[PDB]
């Protein structure tokens, strides 16, 4: 939102599920790890 998505940054947010972070359609997505 307002600026473009980073994936190291998305990975840091998805770490809280134990997931793997990606960006998809300019929003962070966590996939099961």
């Amino acid at each position: 939102g307002s600026a473009f998505c980073n994936l190291r940054a998305c990975e840091l947010s998805c770490r809280s599920l134990g997931l793997l972070g990606k960006c998809i359609g300019e929003e962070c997505k966590c996939v099961p790890y």
